[PDB]
C-alpha cells in the first residue's frame, strides 16, 4: 500500500504526485478511476516552462493511462484506461488537476450507429460488438446466449445502450476486468473462492473489516412473473413460463426470501411475436433485474485488494439475519493520506438500466427483390434506408385491407416499391407495412383532380393494362382488360366491346327485347339447330 | 410527547428503543415514515444472540408496524403500515438500524397488470381498484366522479400509477388516513375545522409557531384553460368550457390572484373523440394541478398533533399580503431528543404526477363475435391479447381506403380475423384499426411470388368462390363470380363462360361483326319477332 | 461596486435593502436574477403596519423589475424582467424575503400552443414568434436561417420549447441581452472585443483573476458527422454532408483537438423528407452541441462588469495547453458583503437542449377543397383540429394498398373526408395518411351485420351509384354500374340486366348452348350478313 506509479501514454510519471486515487469498478457498468495529481515545487510563475507543459502532453485528453500500485512484493494494476476529462483548476495560487480515467468500455459508448444482425446468435452478437470496438471478450457458459435470431436490429443507439439492453433481455452479467471483460450466469457465480467475513476476527490472517452496511428493500419485488408473447401460428398466447425464485446467494443473504407485498404475481403479455425460447429467457432476465435490489450492502476492508468482481463472500458468526454468502459487485479503491489504502467492496446491484436498445415513429422502405428461405408466411423483403446496408434486406409483415381466412385481397406489392413501416410494440426487428405510395418515379396513373372524374384499380407492366376504370362524372363502368376490351357500362346504356373474338358457352340462353332487336354480322351469318324455326 | 411504542407484527417492541421518527403524510401520495433505532445495551460480541436475533424476526420486511405515541392522557396513533426497507449500519462499534415504514397505498404501486373497465363509473373504478388490493376505500361528494365510460383500459401500468392519473383527470385530492384512505373534491375542503395561527399569540391556549414560510410562484400559470375533443359525429372541435378561475382557499393565500404574465391563456386540443362532458372535468383537472403549485408554505409548530390532512388553517394578525385560509397539506412529524416533538405541517403542492397511466406502440388484436349494443358507428369489437381477459372485447373504429360520405369501399372483417391497431392520441380508450392480416392459421390464397402472376380480390366461405382475379402474366381478367361463371378477358379475345343459363334483358339490342358472325345453340334455335326478315 | 437601487413596478425601491444578489445570464437560456432583501429596522409586531405592507405591494409577482447598480461616475443596469418567485421566510425573530426575477423571455416559456408556419423563412418564423410575446428581436448575419420551408410545425409544445429547438437545428447561439435579445452565429463572434487574462499581471490597468477553472471533456465527440434524409423523387438516401470539424474558439481552447476515441465518426440516416440543404444546416448543427461542451471554464474576475455574453476573451502567458481564445458565455454577478461585487465568466457550454419541439401518436384530420400549387406529387390537402386555424391546411402523402410503378389502386378521397394520419419519424411537418373512415355524418352504405351478406366497392354522388356488389350469401357478384344496368352473375346462373341498349362489337363471334337456344326480340328482328344460311 505504497507508492503508486502512473504510466501515462506508455511512460511511467514522476514530474506531479498523485493526492488522490477513486478507483470504481461495477458488474454491468463501465469502470472509472479519478486521478487528482498536483505539482510538488513548481510554483505559478514557474509553471508554464517547459518542462512541466511537457508532461500535460502526456496526459492530455485520449491518451491511454495504467496505474500500478507496487505492493513491495508484489505489483497490484489497478486501471488501465483512456484519459476523458482532464480538468485544472487553479486557486490559492496552487493548482490541482484533476483525472477522469475510463475503461476501454467507454469506447463503445461514443458511438451511434444503426446495424443489422440477421442470423447470428448473440454470442456471435456481442462478439462481433466488440471486435468491432478493440476490446477482446472472454466468454462464459450462458444457457441465454447460445439462442439464434431470425432478426436483430441495433436501430439508432449506441453500442454500450445496445449492449446492455441485451444483456437484461438475457440476464447475463458484466464482469469488466482489467485486460478483457467476460460474461457470466449469475448462478454460475456460486462455488467460486470464498473471502469470509468474520465477525469475531482478532487474527492476522483474517479480514479486517470496516463500515460494514446492508440494506433490504421489497418496494417492488415481483413473487412470480410471466412473459407472453404473441404466436403467429395458431393464434394464440403462449406463455415462455412462470419463472418466479431465481435462485442465487445463499441463506439470509438471498434475494430469495423478503416476501412480496402482493401474493398475486407479475404478467406482463406482449404481442410481438416472442418464440416460446426467447420469452422465457426475458422472464428469468426482467426477475432478475427486480429481486437483486433487494439484498444490498457494502464492506469497507483494508488494503491489499486480491478482491475482484467474481467471486463470493461470506459472512459468518454474525446474526442469524445477518449472515449469508453473495456474489461481489462494485469494487472500490481509494488511496489518500488519510487513510492508507482500502476497498469498499459491496454486494448486489441497482435495478435500472442507463442504456436504451426501440423506434416508436413511422418510416419508409424500399421493397427488395425476391426471397423465399423463410417460413410460411406472407412476410415480404423490404430495405429499410435508415438502416445503413443496402444491400441487407428485412422482412415485414404486409397489412392490407380484408385479409380473412383463405378470402383476402391479395395485391402483393412489386419489388422496388415504396411502404409505410410501422413496428409491433416499437421493435425493430418486427416491422409491419400499412401501405404503398406513389412517387415522382413511380408515379400515380393520374394527379388528384377537383371533382376526381376516374376512380382506378389499374395493374400493368406497361405494355398492357388491365384496368377497372369507374368515372363517376361521365357514370360509366369501364373494364378495360387490356387496352382493346371495353365492357362499357352506362348510367342510360350498356356496351362489350372487343377486338378479335367473343364466345358464349351456357346450356341454355334466352335474349329479351322490348322494343327492337338486330342482329348484324358481315361477310357470313350462320344459325345452327336441331329444330330451327323463325315466329 | 412523550414514551411512543412501536407494535411490530402484531407485539409490542421494547428491546430496541427509537432514537428517530420521521412520518410524512402528504395529499395525492402514500404517506411514509422512517425509524432510526438501536440497542441500548447489548455490544457487538453480544448481539448476535437468540434473544436480539428474535426480535429482529419480527422487525422483518413485509412485517406490518403501528407505533402509537401515548400523549399521557390520550394515545395517539402516528402510522399503521409495511416494513419495507430495513437497513442496518454498523460503524464505530455500534450499529444503528433504520426502518422505512410504508403505507398500504404501496400495496398498488407493487403490481403491474393491464384490466379493462368497460362500463362503470370511475367511483365504481375506483371502489373495484382498491378493494383489490385490500385497503378501504372512504369516499367525498365529488361532481366529477359519477361519470360514465364506454370504455376504460388500464394498459401495462401499475394499479396506483392509474390511480393519479385518473384522480388527475377529475380533479379530486387523495386523502391518505390512519385507517380508511378518503377522497374529496378541493372545493368541499372549504369550510372545515379551522386551527387559527395569530402573530400575536401570547397565550397558552394559541398555538406556538416557529419556521414560518410561504412562496409564490408565478412560473407557469394559465388565466384561462380549455380542453377541447373531436367530435365524431357533426365533425368538429366541441370544447367542454374555458373553465378559468377556480375557487379555492381564502383572501390572499388563494391560488387565484398572482395574475398571468400571458394574458392570452391556455388551450389545448385533443384528436381523441372526448365527450363534453370529460372535456370539461378535465379541464378544471390540469387548471388545478398548475394554480396549486403557485403558493406553497409551511409551518413548523409544537408537538399535540390533532391536524390532519383536510382541515384549513387560517392567518390572523399577519400583513394583508400573508394573511388567508388555505387547506392543509403535507403533515410530518419528527421526534428527536434534540426537538421533543414537532409538526411542520404545510399548505399546496406540487404540480406533477409521478405516476403514467399512454401505450403509443401498435399491436394485433382478433377481431370477437358479433356485438349491437353500441351507438350508431362502425366501430367494430375485438379482442386483444395484451388485455388479459379473452371474454371481453373492445370496440374498434375501423379504417378502409375510400371512405367516403355514402360511398364507401366496406369490406368488414370476419369474426375471427387478425388486424393491425393503433390509439387515438396514444390513448388505449380509442383504438383504431389499421388492416388485415394473413395467418398460417388464416392462409393467403396464394404465396408472393417472383413476377406475381395474379392479382385477387376474392371472397368465399369454402363453398362457393367468388373472385376477381386480374392475371398480369397472362394478361387477363377472370371474374370467377362463383366457381361455375367465368367471364374472361383477354388481351386479344373475350369470353363469358356460363353453367347453366344466360339471359339479355334489353330495350335494343345491336350485334356488329365486321369478319365473321356464326350462333349455334344444339337441340333448339327459336327466333321470335313481330317483324322478322333476312337480309 | 456600490450602492445599487431596485425599480420595482417603475418605482425605486428604498423601504428594504437588498442582503444578496445572484445574477445570471446564459447563451442559450432565459437569464434570472435572485434578491435576498430584509428590512433593516421594523420589528415583527411593526412588520404588519400599513407603510411595509405598501411596499410588498410593489413587490407582488408579476411586477417589473430593473435593478441598476451605481458605479459612481456610470450607471450599469444589470436586470430588468417580472418577479416570478416572492417567497418570505421568518425564522429567529426576523425575515429575508428572496425574489426570482426573470427576463421576457421567460415570458415565451409560458404559453403552450400549436401553430402552423406554412411558407416563411426562420428569420420570419423567428421574428413572429418574438414579436407575438412581447420582446423584441435584434438579428445577426445567419447563413442558416435564411432557409424557406414548405411547412413548419409547432405541436403543442411552448413557444421556448420551440424556440431553441429550432435555434438547435440550425447551430446559431442565443444572447439574451438586457434591452434586445440577438442572435449570431458561433463563428461570426470571432475576431470581437478581447480582454486579455494575463498570468503575469501585476497592473492596475489589467485584470486581476481569480479562481480559474478549465474543464476537457471527450466523453462523446464525433470526428465526423453526417445528417442524411430521404428523397422522394429517385428514391435514394442524399446526405447533406459529412460536415466535421467546425471552426470555434482558438489554439489550445478550440473544441477542435480533443482528438475523438472512435475515429470512424457518427451517422444518422433520417428517414423523413429533408432537404440537402436543411440537413447540411442540422449536421452542424448537432456537431456544435457536441463540440462544444468538449471545452469549459469559468474565471472569478473583480466587480465592474462590462463583459458581455459576445465578446471572446483570451488566455496569455499560460501554459501552451492553457492559452487560446474563447467565446465568452454565462456571464454571472455576485454582490454580498463578504465579497464586494464580484464576476464569475464562464467560457462554453452543455450540450443538451431542456425545450422539446414531435407528436408520436395518431390523429384525425378533414381534406379540405382542392389545391394545385405544390410540387408534382401525392400530396393531399389536410385540416388538422390538432392545430388551431381552420381554415390553413397542411399537405399530406396518401397511403394506399398497392401504388405500384404507374398501376396505381387510385381512390383518392373527396374534400370533407375523415383521415388516419401519422408522421414520418414523428415530424409534425411529414404527416402521411393511413386510410379513411366512416361517421354519422359521412355514413357507411350498410351497417356490419352477423355473417356479413353483402362486399361492396361502391362509388356515387347520391343521384347515380356506380356499385360492385359482391353478396357471399346468396353467391351473387353484381356489377350495378349505374342504377339501371346489373350485370348478376350467380353460383348456379348468369345474366345481363340492360335499361336501354347492349352492344357488340368484335370480328368474330361464337355462341354455344348445348341443350337450347332462344333468341327474342318484340317487334322487330332483323338478321343481316352476306352469306345467311340456316342449317
Amino acid at each position: 500500500s505504497h507508492q503508486l506509479k502512473i504510466i501515462a501514454d506508455g511512460k511511467a510519471l514522476s514530474l506531479l504526485a498523485a493526492v488522490d486515487v477513486d478507483t470504481c469498478y461495477r458488474v454491468n457498468s463501465i469502470p472509472s478511476a479519478t486521478l487528482k495529481l498536483s505539482v510538488p515545487d513548481r510554483p505559478l510563475s514557474s509553471f508554464s516552462q517547459t518542462d512541466v507543459q511537457t508532461e500535460l502532453a502526456h496526459c492530455q485528453v485520449g491518451k491511454t493511462l495504467r496505474l500500478e500500485l507496487i505492493d513491495g512484493s508484489k505489483k497490484w494494476v489497478l486501471f488501465n484506461g483512456l484519459i476523458t476529462r482532464k480538468a485544472l483548476r487553479i486557486k490559492n495560487k496552487q493548482l490541482l488537476l484533476t483525472l477522469v480515467v475510463k475503461h476501454r468500455l467507454q469506447l463503445m459508448v461514443d458511438t451511434q450507429h444503426s446495424q443489422l444482425f440477421k442470423d447470428k446468435s448473440e454470442k456471435a452478437i456481442l462478439s462481433t460488438l466488440l471486435n468491432q470496438t478493440g476490446i477482446n471478450a472472454r466468454f462464459g457458459k450462458i444457457a441465454a446466449l447460445d439462442q439464434k435470431h431470425e432478426q436483430m436490429v441495433q436501430f439508432r443507439c449506441s453500442d454500450w445502450h445496445f449492449l446492455l439492453c441485451r444483456l437484461s433481455a438475457t440476464g447475463a452479467w458484466l464482469l469488466p476486468a482489467i485486460e478483457d471483460v467476460q460474461f457470466v450466469q449469475p448462478d454460475a457465480l456460486k462455488s467460486n473462492s470464498a473471502y469470509t467475513l468474520k465477525s469475531r476476527g482478532d487474527e492476522n490472517k483474517d479480514i479486517v473489516v470496516k463500515d460494514a452496511y446492508w440494506q433490504f428493500d421489497n418496494q417492488i419485488n415481483p413473487a412470480l412473473l410471466e412473459v407472453s408473447g404473441w404466436d403467429i401460428s395458431k393464434q394464440q398466447v403462449q406463455s415462455g413460463g412462470r419463472y418466479g425464485k431465481i435462485a442465487l446467494g445463499k441463506a439470509a443473504l438471498s434475494p430469495d426470501g423478503l416476501a412480496s407485498l402482493n401474493k398475486t404475481g407479475w404478467d406482463i403479455c406482449y404481442s410481438s411475436p416472442l418464440t416460446t425460447q426467447e420469452s422465457g429467457y426475458l422472464a428469468q432476465g426482467l426477475l432478475l433485474n427486480q429481486r437483486i435490489s433487494g439484498v444490498t450492502g457494502e464492506f469497507l476492508l483494508k488494503g491489499d485488494g486480491r478482491y475482484q468482481l467474481g467471486d463470493n463472500i461470506q459472512l459468518t458468526g454474525f446474526g442469524s439475519q445477518l449472515d449469508g454468502t453473495a456474489s461481489i459487485t462494485e469494487v472500490r479503491h481509494r488511496l489518500n493520506r488519510r487513510i492508507d489504502w482500502e476497498t469498499t467492496v459491496s454486494i448486489g446491484l441497482q435495478h435500472e438500466y442507463l442504456p436504451i436498445l426501440d423506434a416508436p415513429e413511422l418510416h419508409i422502405a424500399t421493397v427488395a427483390k425476391y426471397q423465399q428461405d423463410s417460413a410460411v408466411l406472407n412476410r415480404i423483403p423490404i430495405i429499410l434506408p435508415v438502416l445503413n446496408r443496402p444491400n441487407e434486406f428485412l422482412w415485414a409483415r404486409l397489412g392490407k385491407p380484408y385479409a380473412s381466412h383463405e378470402s383476402g385481397f391479395c395485391f402483393y406489392p412489386e419489388p422496388g416499391d415504396e411502404v409505410i413501416i410501422g413496428f409491433f410494440e416499437n421493435d425493430p426487428r418486427y416491422p409491419v407495412i400499412l401501405g404503398a405510395m406513389h412517387n415522382p418515379k413511380n408515379k400515380a396513373p393520374f394527379e388528384p383532380t377537383q371533382d376526381n372524374r376516374e376512380k382506378v384499380l389499374i395493374v400493368k407492366k406497361g405494355e398492357a393494362q388491365q384496368q377497372l376504370v369507374i368515372d363517376g362524372k361521365e357514370k360509366m363502368i369501364r373494364i378495360n382488360a387490356g387496352e382493346n376490351q371495353i365492357m362499357l357500362q352506362q348510367d342510360k346504356d350498356i356496351s362489350l366491346s372487343t377486338k378479335k373474338e367473343l364466345t358464349l358457352k351456357a346450356q341454355t340462353m334466352n335474349a329479351t327485347m322490348d322494343k327492337s332487336l338486330a342482329m348484324s354480322g358481315k361477310n357470313s351469318v350462320e344459325i345452327k339447330g336441331a329444330k330451327i324455326n323463325l315466329t
